[PDB]
């Protein structure tokens, strides 16, 4: 999976989600032996989109500057974020819950197709590329959103290694920043080609 999914779907509406996650994973860029999702391109694919199935309802974005901080705090801010930006996430516990398990059980979960490592051999740094999806349904029964997300998380960390076992208070000169768009999705809807 390019994009780990995370739905709260009733049955009929999973296939419909798997297609969205079929829809945004063509816009994942493999260059340089990286993958990184191509945010320019997905929006230029969503706005010259024209069906009834798919409707954008918006895109929110937050770079922060490195900040010497627990994992806690940040993932925390990052979950909040999420929240008050997004009616498709309403809950901020379960949401906290799954970045946070991510960032403290990344040396296992290093071979999934939803995370990208890379090191700057300039600025004696490293980073990781976090890309979830949320499905949520409506209440019209027949309609539910996805938050395509990509969540971008630098530190002073010059080894891949610097990031095996971290814990909630782990204390580092944390850089991020996250990439969110709500998309509001009908029953039936079809990633084309």
């Amino acid at each position: 999976n390019v994009f780990q999914p995370v739905d709260q779907l009733p049955e009929d509406l999973i296939p419909s989600s798997i297609q969205v996650l079929k829809f945004s994973g063509k816009y994942l860029k493999l260059e340089q032996n990286k993958a990184y999702f191509d945010w320019p391109e997905f929006k230029t694919a969503i706005d010259n989109y024209t069906g009834e199935d798919l409707s954008f309802d918006k895109y929110d974005q937050s770079t922060i500057n490195q900040r010497e901080q627990e994992v806690g705090s940040m993932v925390d801010k990052i979950a909040k974020f999420l929240r008050d930006a997004f009616s498709a996430v309403v809950d901020l516990s379960k949401l906290g819950a799954i970045i946070l398990n991510t960032f403290t059980n990344l040396e296992e979960e290093s071979s999934s197709g939803f995370l990208q490592f890379s090191t700057n051999n300039v600025k004696k740094n490293s980073s990781w590329e976090y890309r979830v999806l949320f499905s949520v349904p409506f209440g019209a029964p027949s309609y539910f959103y996805s938050l395509v997300t990509t969540i971008l998380i630098t530190a002073d960390i010059e080894e891949k290694t610097g990031w095996w076992g971290l814990t909630s208070s782990t204390k580092k000169n944390f850089a991020v920043q996250i990439d969110a768009l709500e998309l509001v999705v009908k029953k039936g809807f079809k990633a084309p080609n």
